């Protein structure tokens, strides 16, 4: 599923992200924009052999199982395919674990490079929330 901006902002708030670990909703919308262009089916293979899945491009080295990432963990306890669903529950739940891991949203390199310190409230502007 390809979400609209405000549709995903609304969904993310429904699912508990609105200021989760102190990151405002626009930070989450911004990160999903540049990680996946709001496409839940987005996948991208990394140089290390791991793959990134879903709206927030969550990686198989640490967070999910895809059966083809040697030496990896599965800390969210989910098949990576769960992260591709029209229903963002598994991505959001796993994202809550990732942002709690120590480095906050810097865990998403695209968030650090493209969202951090910017006017992220723009991403929720206009939306009925
Ligand atoms: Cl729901
Ligand atoms: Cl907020
Ligand atoms: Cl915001
Ligand atoms: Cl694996
Ligand atoms: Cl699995
Ligand atoms: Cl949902
Ligand atoms: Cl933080
Ligand atoms: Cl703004
Ligand atoms: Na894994
Ligand atoms: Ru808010
Ligand atoms: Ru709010
Ligand atoms: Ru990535
Ligand atoms: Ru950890
Ligand atoms: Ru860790
Ligand atoms: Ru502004
Ligand atoms: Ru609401
Ligand atoms: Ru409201």
């Amino acid at each position: 599923k390809v979400f609209g901006r405000c549709e995903l902002a609304a969904a993310m708030k429904r699912h508990g992200l609105d200021n989760y670990r102190g990151y405002s909703l626009g930070n989450w919308v911004c990160a999903a924009k540049f990680e996946s262009n709001f496409n839940t089916q987005a996948t991208n293979r990394n140089t290390d052999g791991s793959t990134d899945y879903g709206i927030l491009q969550i990686n198989s080295r640490w967070w999910c199982n895809d059966g083809r990432t040697p030496g990896s963990r599965n800390l969210c306890n989910i098949p990576c395919s769960a992260l591709l669903s029209s229903d963002i529950t598994a991505s959001v739940n796993c994202a809550k674990k990732i942002v709690s891991d120590g480095n906050g949203m810097n865990a998403w390199v695209a968030w650090r490079n493209r969202c951090k310190g910017t006017d992220v409230q723009a991403w929720i502007r206009g939306c009925r929330l």
